[PDB]
């Protein structure tokens, strides 16, 4: 038997500390390649230990190909092989376009429906799953225009996450950490945090806001903790809703369903479920 598994690496899609993303060829067909920096083998691991615990399939989770680890002289080298999205990721893909209202709610009831995926437990089956990174880079654009959920290097089954999109509970500590559901409610906060991103680039009556990102107003780039927690938990801001909303009947029912998933309350905050079901009654 023949097990061709050479991969040809094309083009370098993207490049940070956590090492870098490259578009390649398989048996003439696209893949993306992560390719881990030492820095984040963990996030390889824990990644690669989800998979071999359940192999996940669902339309709005980034699709699993491979696992590899290279030996090298000197290192090791860890390759995660995905479904490559040629459209890039959600925070490449809002800004240079903006969205209509059947667009826009097909983008957030797709991540929605990723995200109730992960937090489900099925029986006989998946255990359930807690992200710990949603952003809106870690979210990919299909040509169909769904999305789907990439980047399991934090998850958790029953390296911190992105300090702009973090929840008060995390933020002050507070966390109750031996508590399954506390992570479920952490990835509602980032939801809301991505449904305002989205939301400001759906056109209503000729005006549109420009991208920005999560309390572009209030932080810097590359926020501290401490900036964080002082916005989101000492003065308890949230971000901005536009009076131009109010005149869409979409964007008004956005704007209440955001709000439900930044209670300051954890458990106040909606589940993805029911996420997924307000979204199905919008329009
Ligand atoms: C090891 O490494 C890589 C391998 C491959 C790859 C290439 N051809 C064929 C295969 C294959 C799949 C499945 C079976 C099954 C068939 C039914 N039988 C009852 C059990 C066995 C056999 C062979 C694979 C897995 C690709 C890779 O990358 C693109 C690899 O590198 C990560
Ligand atoms: C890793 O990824 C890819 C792998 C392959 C691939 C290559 N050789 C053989 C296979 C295979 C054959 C047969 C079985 C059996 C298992 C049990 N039996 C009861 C029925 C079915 C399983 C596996 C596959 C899946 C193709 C791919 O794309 C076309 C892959 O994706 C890029
Ligand atoms: C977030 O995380 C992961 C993402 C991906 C991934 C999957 N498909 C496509 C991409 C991609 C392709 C192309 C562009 C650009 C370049 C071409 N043009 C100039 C504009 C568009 C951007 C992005 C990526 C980055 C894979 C991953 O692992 C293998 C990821 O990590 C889990």
């Amino acid at each position: 038997r023949t097990v061709a598994r050479d991969i040809t690496l094309l083009e370098c899609v993207g490049k940070g500390r956590y090492g870098e993303v490259w578009r390649g060829s398989w048996q003439g067909e696209n893949v993306a390649v992560k390719i881990f920096s030492s820095r984040d083998e963990k996030s390889w691991f824990r990644e690669t230990e989800l998979y071999n615990t359940v192999m996940l399939r669902h339309e709005n989770i980034l699709g699993f190909i491979a696992s590899d680890m290279t030996s090298r002289h000197s290192s090791t080298q860890l390759w995660l092989i995905t479904h490559y999205h040629e459209m890039g990721s959600l925070y490449d893909y809002l800004q240079l376009t903006t969205l209509d209202t059947v667009s826009c709610l097909r983008i957030v009831l797709s991540i929605a429906s990723g995200l109730a995926h992960l937090h489900i437990e099925i029986f006989g089956g998946k255990p359930a799953i807690a992200h710990r990174d949603l952003k809106s880079k870690n979210i990919l654009v299909k040509k169909n225009g769904q999305c789907c959920i990439a980047d399991l290097g934090l998850a958790v089954m029953h390296r911190v996450g992105t300090k702009r999109y973090m929840a008060p509970e995390v933020l002050d500590e507070t966390i109750q950490v031996d508590c399954f559901d506390s992570y479920k409610r952490v990835d509602i906060w980032a939801f809301g945090l991505v449904l305002w991103e989205v939301a400001r680039r759906m056109v209503s009556n000729g005006i549109v806001e420009d991208y920005k990102p999560p309390f572009y107003d209030v932080v810097p780039n590359d926020p501290s903790f401490e900036d964080m927690r002082k916005v989101v938990c000492v003065d308890q801001q949230r971000p901005n809703i536009p009076n131009r909303w109010f005149s869409d009947p979409t964007l008004t029912s956005l704007a209440k369903l955001m709000k439900e998933c930044w209670y300051q309350n954890p458990s106040a905050r909606l589940t993805a479920l029911r996420i997924k079901k307000t979204l199905t009654k919008i329009d």
